[PDB]
C-alpha cells in the first residue's frame, strides 16, 4: 500500500523558462484533511502550460506543470465525500468550492479558491506537496498533472463515469469543455447566426464544435496555419481564411464576408492584435467578442469606448464558463452518449516519458493535442 | 390648411460651436412620400446636444439640434400609414426601419438607417428639409426637435396614446428609455444584485429607476456633485456616494463595499475616466459594466484583456437597447397605466424661446431635465 505514505515518482519539472522538462524522481506526501491524492492515467498538453515555459504566464518555479488531465483515485484524507479511491476523476484547475459568492451565483464560474490570478504554485492551504531532493517544487494551479501522482484539494476534483475512457476524457479538464462552453455558455450563440473563430488549436476546434452544437449558419475558421483547416472544416466550420493572404486587416476581411461583422467573435490564441481584431471583427450593433486566450501578463490595448456604445458586447471566461464541478461529469456523459466526440482532436498518443517531444509536437503547429499515457 | 406647402416657423440653430443659439426663421420643407411632419409641443434638453455644442459630439453644422420631444402631426407623405395628420407622436431618434438585419434581430435595435455613429445630417434620403433664408440646415439624429414644426422618416416615429400629457412623456423619446432600459434591456439587473450607477442626472437616475424596478438589492449613486443624492435617494437608490471624499480610487471604494464589485455597474455620464472605472468597480468574475455615457471623440481607454477573461461582460447601447417604434408606445402605455411617473426627472420647465436659459441650467448642474413648450 502506498495510503499514508510518501511516495517517490516520476515527474516532469520546469526548472529555468524556455528550457525542456526534467524528467526528474519527486517526492509526493500523502493526501491532508480534504485532499485526493490522484494517480495519473492520462494528461493532454495545452498552450497554457506552455506559455508558462515561455514565460508568457508567470508562475513560480520550480513548477511541475500540466492540468489537462484524468486519473484515478488511490485515496483520499479525512473529511472528503465526494470522490473515493477507484473513482475515475478529473482535476480541476477552476475550483467549485461551492460556498464562495462565484460558486453561489448561477452565472459565474472562477471560483474564489482558485491559484490562476495571483499564483502561489500551492494547494489551498498554502502549501507544497511535492519535493525533488529535498528542494521543493512548486503547484500549477492546484493540480500539477505532469506526475504519476498529484495531490489536489477535494473542491478541485470531479467524479466522472467510471467506464469513461481516461486517454480521451482528459480533455474534458481543460481544452474542449473551455472552448465548447465558450461558444454554448459564454458567448451563447445563436442559431442562425454567424461565428468567426480565431485559432484553430484544441481550444478553438472545440469552440468550432460548440458553434456548430449551438446551430450556427456560419463558422469562419482563422489561422494562419493552413494545415489546421481540414479538421476545422471536418467539425462544422464553413469557410477558412488565412490572415497572411490579405493586404486588409482580417476584421475589414470578415466584416466584408458578413452583412458588416459577424455575430459572436473568439479570440481562442492569445494575442493582442487578433484579441482588437476579433472584437472589431463582430457587428457593431449585435456582435458579442469573446475572450479565450489568455494574453501575455499586463499587455494592454487602447480601446475606443464608441466600438461599445452602439450595441457590441465583450466578454471572456475561464473553462468555458462552466462552473468546474458540477460540469465535468454531465460533459463526460454527453460524451458517453456519443453526443460529441474527442477522436478528431487527439492527434498524437505519446508515453508520459516524451513530454518533451510532446511540447514539440505543438510548437511546431503540426499537433492539436497530444495525449501522455502514464 | 399648411399640407403639401412650405412652413415658415421658428427653430432653435446651431451656427457655431461653443456660442448660444440663435431662434432664426427657418422654412421646413413638406414632407416626401414616407416622412413626416410633426408640429412640436414639448423638448426636453439633454445632455446629448450640449455635447454637440461643447465639440465633445460630432455633428455636421449649421443644425438644429433636440432629439428627445414630443408633438402632433401636421402632415404625412402618401406612402405613410402609421401615423396620421392629428396624431400625437414622440420622434425617434434611433429609427426603426423594420427590414435591415439588426432590425429584424430581437436582440438589437442600433437600426441601420440611422443617422448617430458618422452623421451626415440629412433624412435617410439624404436631403435635408431645412432652410434659413434659403440656405440649408442639417438634421439632428434623423430629428431636429428644437423647432416648432420638423420632418421625419415615418421610420422615426411613433404613436402614442393620444390622452397623454406630452410635456412629460417627451422624456421617453430619449432620457428616461435610455436610463431605464439600459437596467432592464441591456444589462438585464437580476433581483437582490448590486448596482452601482455613475451620474445622476436624467438618464442616470432613470437608470437607478430600472435598476429599483428589476429588484436590486443596493444601488449605489455615484457622483461629484452630492445636490443629485436627495433625488436619486427618492428614485431607488440605497447609498449614494461622492468619490472626492476617498482618499482612494472609486473603484477600490466600491468593491470594499460590495465583497469584491458590483454586479452591475452603469457609466452614464460620458467621461473615459469613470467608464475606467466602472468596468473595474464590477466584480471581475461576475460583473457586468454597462456604457450609457456618449464619450468624447478622440480618446482611448488603456485596457488589460486579463479585466474581462475572469468572467466580465462589458458592453454598451444606445436608447436602452429598445427597438424604437415598437417600443415606445408600449413604455407610453405603461406611464398611463401608472406604473411609473417621470414629474421627478422634470425639474424646469421654459418656454422654447428661452432655450439658452435651459442650457445654462444644464451646465451650471441645476436642472435634471428642463422641458421646453412650444
Ligand atoms: N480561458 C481559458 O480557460 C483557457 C483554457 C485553455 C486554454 N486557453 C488559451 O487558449 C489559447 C489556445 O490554446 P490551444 O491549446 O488551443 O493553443 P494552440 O497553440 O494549440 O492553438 C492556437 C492556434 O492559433 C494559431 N495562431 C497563432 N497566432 C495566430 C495569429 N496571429 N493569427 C491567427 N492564428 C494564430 C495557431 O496556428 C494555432 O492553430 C491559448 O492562449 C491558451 O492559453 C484559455
Ligand atoms: N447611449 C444613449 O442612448 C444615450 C442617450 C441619452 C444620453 N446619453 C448620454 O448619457 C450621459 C448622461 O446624460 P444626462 O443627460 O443624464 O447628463 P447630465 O449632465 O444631466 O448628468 C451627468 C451627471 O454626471 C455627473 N458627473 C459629471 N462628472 C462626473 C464624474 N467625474 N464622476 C461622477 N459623476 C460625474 C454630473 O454631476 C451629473 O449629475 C451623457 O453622456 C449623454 O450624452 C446616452
Ligand atoms: C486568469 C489567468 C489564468 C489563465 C490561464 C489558465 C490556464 C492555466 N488554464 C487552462 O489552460
Ligand atoms: C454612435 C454614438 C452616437 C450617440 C449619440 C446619441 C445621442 C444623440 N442620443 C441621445 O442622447
Ligand atoms: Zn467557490
Ligand atoms: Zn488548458
Ligand atoms: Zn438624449
Ligand atoms: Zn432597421
Amino acid at each position: 500500500s502506498t495510503a499514508g505514505k510518501v511516495i517517490k515518482c516520476k515527474a516532469a519539472v520546469l526548472w529555468e523558462l524556455k528550457k525542456p522538462f526534467s524528467i526528474e524522481e519527486v517526492e509526493v506526501a500523502p493526501p491532508k484533511a480534504h485532499e485526493v491524492r490522484i494517480k495519473m492515467v492520462a494528461a493532454g498538453i495545452c498552450r497554457s502550460d506552455e506559455h508558462v515555459v515561455s514565460g508568457n504566464l508567470v508562475t513560480p518555479l520550480p513548477v511541475i506543470l500540466g492540468h489537462e488531465a484524468a486519473g484515478i483515485v488511490e485515496s483520499v484524507g479525512e473529511g472528503v465525500t465526494t470522490v473515493k479511491p477507484g473513482d475515475k476523476v478529473i482535476p480541476l484547475f477552476t475550483p467549485q468550492c461551492g460556498k464562495c459568492r462565484i460558486c453561489k451565483n448561477p452565472e459565474s464560474n472562477y471560483c474564489l479558491k482558485n491559484d490562476l490570478g495571483n499564483p502561489r504554485g500551492t494547494l489551498q492551504d498554502g502549501t507544497r506537496r511535492f519535493t525533488c531532493s529535498g528542494k521543493p517544487i512548486h503547484h500549477f494551479v492546484g493540480v500539477s498533472t505532469f506526475s504519476q501522482y498529484t495531490v489536489v484539494d477535494e473542491n478541485a476534483v470531479a467524479k466522472i463515469d467510471a467506464a469513461s475512457p481516461l486517454e480521451k476524457v482528459c480533455l474534458i479538464g481543460c481544452g474542449f469543455s473551455t472552448g465548447y462552453g465558450s461558444a454554448v455558455k459564454v458567448a451563447k450563440v445563436t442559431p442562425g447566426s454567424t461565428c468567426a473563430v480565431f485559432g484553430l488549436g484544441g481550444v478553438g476546434l472545440s469552440v468550432v464544435m460548440g458553434c456548430k452544437a449551438a446551430g450556427a449558419a456560419r463558422i469562419i475558421a482563422v489561422d494562419i496555419n493552413k494545415d489546421k483547416f481540414a479538421k476545422a472544416k471536418e467539425l462544422g466550420a464553413t469557410e477558412c481564411i488565412n490572415p497572411q493572404d490579405y493586404k486588409k486587416p482580417i476584421q475589414e476581411v470578415l466584416k466584408e464576408m458578413t452583412d458588416g461583422g459577424v455575430d459572436f467573435s473568439f479570440e481562442v490564441i492569445g494575442q493582442l492584435d487578433t484579441m482588437m481584431a476579433s472584437l472589431l471583427c463582430c457587428h457593431e450593433a449585435c456582435g458579442t467578442s469573446v475572450i479565450v486566450g489568455v494574453p501575455p501578463d499586463s499587455q494592454n490595448l487602447s480601446i475606443n469606448p464608441m466600438l461599445l456604445l452602439t450595441g457590441r458586447t465583450w466578454k471572456g471566461a475561464i473553462f468555458g464558463g462552466f462552473k468546474s464541478k458540477e460540469s465535468v461529469p454531465k460533459l463526460v456523459a454527453d460524451f458517453m452518449a456519443k453526443k460529441f466526440s474527442l477522436d478528431a482532436l487527439i492527434t498524437n498518443v505519446l508515453p508520459f516519458e516524451k513530454i518533451n517531444e510532446g511540447f514539440d509536437l505543438l510548437r511546431s503547429g503540426k499537433s492539436i493535442r497530444t495525449v501522455l499515457t502514464f
